[PDB]
């Protein structure tokens, strides 16, 4: 039978994500995580089979990416008080896409200031960053 036709894909929402948002070297982000961190929130919004086996950023707090809009909205049922907070949010997920879709989500609800981290916890591993 006929295929189905994607005529919106991936490519145009990670430009429109990217050219929106702040990418965080893996470098800058490594540093900032040692330097404690101070009004920073990392956010893990990879699927807990992913960290079980990879691990995590110390100190990261979960959100899966499917739920991150009902845990940030404070009229949402299922908020979460830490994305009230008055901190810079930065994201990661495996390798930096879904969470530069992630980061500019947030930011069309109004989460300020968000990023997410360059090439993702693939890209923090390689360089040898903290890990959990
Ligand atoms: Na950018």
């Amino acid at each position: 039978g006929m295929p189905q036709t994607i005529t919106r894909g991936i490519k145009a929402m990670l430009d429109e994500a990217n050219s929106s948002i702040e990418t965080l070297t893996t470098a800058d982000a490594i540093a900032l995580h040692k330097s404690g961190a101070s009004d920073v929130v990392i956010v893990d919004i990879r699927d807990p089979r992913e960290i079980e086996r990879d691990g995590k950023i110390p100190g990261s707090f979960s959100c899966t990416r499917g739920m991150l809009e009902f845990w940030i909205d404070p009229q949402s049922p299922y908020a979460k008080p830490i994305f009230q907070e008055d901190k810079k949010f930065v994201f990661y997920c495996a390798g930096g896409l879904r969470s530069a879709l992630a980061a500019k989500t947030a930011q069309d609800m109004g989460l300020k200031p968000v990023a997410h981290i360059e090439g993702g916890f693939g890209a923090w591993r390689d360089a040898g960053g903290p890990i959990e």
